[PDB]
């Protein structure tokens, strides 16, 4: 039962108030905790701190921000099993991957501090341009921003707010992090191994509290330098709307499709396409959540899909299960409500439509259409819609009419069509044979249109947390 | 006279709504032309075209954008002289500074399509990372956004027009061009070379027109994927307040302070900062606007700095003066309130407080206080206020209290000290032993705080206006 | 006749020594001019007045250096047609082929120039190091070897002249130009376009002469600091292994091999085959010299090939003809032999065994085996072995067998195996689908083993002409 | 007390022609082991393993090339005590400094195996160049060479050796290792470590032997592709003489020169003159070696200089003094001769001739000319000729007069004058109001004329191990 305090300057703190929010396992019902109920006045004050904070650890020597990094990460590996089982309750995350989750962390972490440690400056003379005749020579490097808003989902409460925060961090920035209510003790567990390695006093402040008591006063507050967000697409608008003379990153909701061409490795298509859209039960943004697929291979792809299907394990989130329940009641009727509408426009089912309470079974949907909410609403749940298609150009045009453009997929054994295809979809990334996925993070990753606004992966990130500064001397 | 139609889809027309917007001379106040006063409705037209160009021109290989830059560059160059002169009567630019916008135009324009051809891409292995696959491959490459709106302002409207639309259209965006309504007409005869140069139909749309009637709709529009703008601070936060998932780059006003130290050359600093204050007047973003002088050297400094604002020749743009009428009626009064505030105050007046008309005189300020209006507020006017100051470290603070941070200058014999000095102030680019400026064209530039957001210059613009697109090749 | 005479400190001047060198066309035998043959004591006067102007050109700043290089490109450019001609007669070169030379040669001094103009510093602090910890920053910089000795083939004595030449005056190193004697009208030609653009004295130095007298004395010459040479592999391992203390950049032969999969596009695959291997009538390092095709489809592309190959005009350099005479008598004899001793091992004519003096006609060879020298010996002459194989695995092998390492093509349709392919071929670039070739002039260009030693290509080029200067600021 | 074994194909196997080289401390003369003294063959044998090797390591997945190599860093920080004290004795160097050489060690390694995940290809297009195709990709990655041979000095030989070794696996390469012989049981050692974490058979083979037996057989082997060497200028000549068709990487010798102009902080400099001059009794090829100083402040400086050298503590390498043995008999004596020359030619002793045996004073001589070959000839030994010079520009001249070219100080306040003056000197790096040194290690580290050839430091060496791997793609054009 873990009542968890927050970090403000050094100290692990209760609200003023004493207000708190319950906390419980999705999966189960039973209580696992709380967390402070913060006010706007405590969230100045936590701003303010990071602020003062800032000014000093700035100054430091890189590899020292760098060692703290590493620190970090090393005492979270230390902590897997820990952390891991509180992620797995908290989130209803299968045991394995919730150990695996803060495996990557510790990874991502230290990827990122190495890469900071090699962000070369560079230096230009006047000349280099028509007209400037050589006296001068500018040193360009790079300078934070100042106090970082770091906003994770519930989806990855160690992982997405790792993943911010140490690009952060290491870079001089200070970070105000807010949790996700539902991962805001596994989120505030990773904190606890940040101090214990021995962040300064301010450098990192925890926040928590709810939606509409805190939100958009944080987002609006003229002590953010910066905000990167991943979450929900409607929230990640109203923070961009909000935002005011700030670069902001987003990452949202994702409608990736698997494109699929009669000359493609059936069997690898299903495997990959089963694997990409039911990892942890369809709640990611990046995730295969189409099947565009050629009607003369159609028939042996969805059998194939549909017998891999049925062998993935349905259960608790302990015992290690493919399908565990989902996130919340409201997030079960919205996917339940998709299911619905699918059928009742003539949809084919060959498998799944059960459940008990939270726990969804996987869902497969045959002869679905555009008339289907299916089809373009992300569900975050356990559903896959497949769309039968005439060529590459249908699959293209339907592809390209989501609001959404985070990842697409393409299968087929020509790669060099796959390569032309892909750069007429308008998405961050293009998988060739393979499902979509975010890592690994060394690789940019990004969405468009409804699905994004920025970049992250390790080096990406690190350039949207600072600035050129340029210093020109004259020779 | 010059009584402009506006590109939409490669045709050139005047407005459904039958109205004008009439553009005067400022050194004469006498009629030059006017444009078409474009409708929301007309705005969707243009957005609309631009965006169905766009799918056709990112197609099109680099060598082929590249080559359309080059056309335009030296249809430019080659009017200099017709673009130049239009720009000297629109906005009251001395005559070779006119021309010489031009020429540095065409040159922007080259560079920019020079480093658009080689931008390489980059691959990446699965595991160059613990522990990635190997043998998966990304290939990362740059594309474009989509339908740039470029906003520029009224003191370079060749130069800081074309700066927003030759990198946005060679990375494979097409534009929607809005400039500042004084300045358009030079705006439109830099298009109309863009156009003869044979830019297809829709890659570059200009949309004019009055505030009321176009501003917000083109910055709230949802077919406006990216937005540059350069012009004052309060428009710019305007700008980014109304916008919404999009990326915002700002050029906005600025308050660049010279600190001059005990050793520094002083003739040299005078020299600098006379010419980098006045130049056009002080109608510059990026101009050093505010002196702290160590209070030692303060008196000969001020000596040197008074000889060379009495050198500078005071007239009409024709006759390519120094310094010349300011933009209009408003300008000029707000330059007087803040001489006027100062003198009230007991600043000291060295150099002429006087004018005619809208051609004010340079006026040099001593004494000038934290107290006074013109320590803080951008003046875009040929005024200098010099104020003294204890040490390095008061002009530190006096420095960074400012709203502004676009650039500042040191001057000291000391270059050792001078960058750990710089390194204390809160701005974009920190110049030693020279003045501000926003080029060598090549080098990024940048305000930080209420100064701007985003970067420019050449290679920043170019990524500015693209994004990361990754395909992941399998090969195992 | 064109009498040539050789750049010196500004000067044209003929030999001390009055002895010259004549000057024929391989394909009509007319006295096209001659050069000086100059003593050893005249290269030391090249080498001290090239070494005297560096110390004041590297000091130029870099603007004027490439304002020279443009002057040069307009100039020879505005000369294609007269400097094309002379390139046909000198090396019995196809006149579109010669005149396009010239054209290509201009583009690659201009994008040479813009290149050098964009070459930026880095900054580097010692933080970024364990340690390192402070106010400590190196200003990473490039700098000019010296005097550059570039020496250039027959075969492009304009453009691989020039490809030299260029990237080092850039970069502010000097250049004594060594031409082949054949070749070396034409290569004067170029370097008088130099000089009329306003190339300061002793800027650019050419010395021509036998090789009896100068070559040893050349590449062992204290006052060269570094060399970069084009020809025959025999004559650079000799310089290899001459000089000493100093970067050398060598380009040799090839035998590049085309190979042919199961499911390749014959008729793509045939036309890319026969325009690499008979381009200038196999007068190429970088050219396909040799094919290993699948046993299934073998026929069918020999078919493919044959049609192609006779299909080839055969006759005069000024007529445009696809197959002109070879350099000299040497090298048509040696030809000769290579086909002569495949003859007498089996191998089987399938077109083309006729020989008019030194115009040879192309020459198609199949079942080639291992035993046979044109397996291996670069022949430069229009001649091609195709070698009949099992699978991939068998064409790699013979392959890495030969002692070269330049390029290679591979057919099929699998671009993914064909990568997978080319990763286990030693040689520096390998061409999916279309001919080895050594352009376009951006792409990195080398060989490995015998092949070659370092890289070329503009940028490549332009690093292999200068090293690091380091300056470390402490604040 | 340690009869070394050699490493060949995974086995820590013995000369089988059974002849050994025993080792001594250079301080005491006392026995510390012997190596094995290689044939013919057994160095072929070596190169063959490695070349069979490089097909199996070279496709391992890179995370796994770095992986080894962090095992091995922590394994050498681990055996800190143990390697350190083999160094101190070996090559008598002082004791807190031989662990430190250890403790960088790991530090490089790490570095390097970081700095080799991050070596990122590139794509270009045909059409960036007029006239080329827009549907031509060209993919450009870094190949490794092959096998690489790696030559260390005894200056430094856990240090000198890792910083040729780590980046040459870690890039896919495979290595022939030939320690200084005074040397090889400190770099034995280090191997040891690379073996006991993992190294897969052959990756890494030990060659030890005489120095001729083996030493142009090596150079002169077909199935070398690349060569990097630290020590002598006149063996590093011979390699380059001998060598041929491959790259070749040369760090050499030194007679880096300190210039102080009269604006100059003397207490600083004289401290950074000292510091690095004096470093491991002048055994390195980075140091300064010649002071050119203003006389307008020669007095003082000088002065400053005596104070400092008068501090220095003689004695042996266990005791951590300041100015240890140098390496050999040899050695010294060559060092007292241009000492000799430079009082027989008429230079003021300002302290310190000393030496009984292989200990030498710490020398100082003032009044130093041209004329004297301790103004020019690099000793590798505690001496350090002050050369009062009248400006920066007498100053530049002399300093590019030396056949040398490694690094150089200049001091002063005036910086942007200092940044001038550098750029007339023929040297890899200056270093402004600081000692010349090889560190930080990602800063490229370079000796032109005769003090090298190409290029090192962390990135520059993967780089120099590594070549251009191009791959043209066809860009399908249209579908639709």
């Amino acid at each position: 039962q873990f009542n968890a305090n927050i970090l403000r300057n050094g100290e692990w703190v209760e609200s003023r108030t004493g207000e708190r929010i319950s906390i419980s396992a999705p999966a189960s019902g039973v209580a696992l905790g709380s967390i402070p109920a913060l006010s706007q006045e405590e969230v100045n004050d936590a701003i303010q701190g990071a602020k003062d904070a800032q000014k000093i650890w700035k100054i430091r020597p890189i590899h020292e921000r760098v060692d703290l990094l590493y620190a970090w990460a090393d005492l979270l590996e230390e902590r897997k099993e820990i952390i891991g089982e509180l992620i797995m309750h908290e989130v209803a995350k299968p045991k394995k991957s919730a150990i695996g989750e803060v495996s990557r962390t510790a990874d991502i972490i230290r990827h990122t501090a190495d890469e900071a440690l090699r962000l070369n400056g560079e230096t230009l003379k006047g000349d280099q341009f028509k007209g400037g005749s050589s006296k001068k020579i500018a040193l360009v490097e790079r300078e934070p921003l100042g106090v970082v808003l770091a906003i994770s989902p519930f989806n990855y409460p160690v992982n997405l707010a790792a993943a911010k925060i140490a690009p952060a961090l290491v870079t001089g920035n200070t970070v105000v992090f807010k949790p996700a209510t539902q991962g805001s003790l596994s989120g505030i567990k990773m904190v606890e191994a940040l101090a214990d390695a021995g962040a300064p006093e301010g450098i990192i402040q925890v926040v928590t509290g709810r939606g509409s008591v805190i939100g958009d006063h944080l987002v609006e507050h003229p002590g953010i330098d910066m905000i990167t967000f991943t979450g929900g697409t409607t929230t990640g608008e109203r923070i961009s709307e909000k935002a005011k003379m700030i670069p902001v990153v987003l990452e949202l909701g994702g409608k990736d499709p698997a494109i699929v061409l009669d000359d493609a490795d059936l069997k690898l298509t299903a495997s990959q396409i089963v694997s990409g859209a039911f990892s942890y039960s369809g709640q990611r943004c990046t995730a295969i959540k189409r099947v565009f697929v050629q009607d003369s291979v159609a028939d042996q792809l969805v059998a194939n899909i549909k017998e891999l299907v049925e062998q993935l394990t349905v259960g608790s989130p302990e015992d290690d299960a493919d399908i565990t329940p989902v996130i919340d009641e409201k997030s079960a009727a919205f996917i339940q409500g998709l299911i619905d509408d699918a059928l009742e426009n003539g949809a084919t089912l060959l498998s799944g439509n059960k459940r008990q309470g939270n726990l969804l079974s996987p869902t497969l949907l045959d002869d679905v259409t555009p008339a289907m909410r299916v089809a373009w609403e992300e569900p975050f749940g356990p559903v896959l819609p497949i769309i039968r298609v005439k060529d590459a150009n249908e699959a293209i045009s339907l592809s390209n009419q989501s609001d959404y453009g985070l990842q697409a997929s393409i299968f087929t054994k020509d790669t060099d069509r796959a390569i032309n295809i892909g750069k007429h979809l308008e998405v961050g990334t293009v998988h060739i044979n393979a499902k979509t996925e975010r890592g690994p993070d060394h690789f940019p990753f990004l969405g468009v249109k409804k699905s994004g606004l920025g970049v992250q992966g390790i080096k990406p990130s690190l350039l949207s947390m600072t600035r050129e500064r340029v210093t020109v001397l004259n020779l």
